[PDB]
């Protein structure tokens, strides 16, 4: 299914872990079954680390 995402809010890191991105940042999901933290790769940067996942939504 559909499991690139699109940032609906801007994200500031804190954590070494966790991605920053801006909001229509776009990323690949690569794990979503563990956690409100997803693994993803970014499709700017190419970086996979962790973000909030009720900061993104389906691309379609």
């Amino acid at each position: 299914g559909v499991t690139l995402f699109v940032a609906l809010y801007d994200y500031e890191a804190r954590t070494e872990d966790d991605l920053s991105f801006h909001k229509g940042e776009k990323f690949q999901i690569v794990n979503n079954t563990e956690g409100d933290w997803w693994e993803a790769r970014s499709l700017t940067t190419g970086q996979t680390g962790y973000i909030p996942s009720n900061y993104v939504a389906p691309v379609d």
